[PDB]
């Protein structure tokens, strides 16, 4: 439901190359990372924006 913006960042234990958003609890800013493939929870979107729309 949007309790998926309050889930930790998590960048799993797989070795790929995904660049995505998670949004940031402490400065409450959608902030890019390298999430791994696999294991990822739902703070986790595709784009800056998507990101914004959910979370902001
Ligand atoms: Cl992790
Ligand atoms: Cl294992
Ligand atoms: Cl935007």
């Amino acid at each position: 439901e949007a309790s998926i913006c309050s889930e930790p960042k998590k960048v799993g234990r797989c070795k790929g190359y995904f660049p995505r958003f998670y949004f940031d609890s402490e400065t409450g800013k959608c902030t890019p990372f390298i999430y791994g493939g696999c294991g990822g929870n739902g703070n986790n979107f595709e784009t800056l924006h998507q990101c914004r729309a959910i979370c902001r």
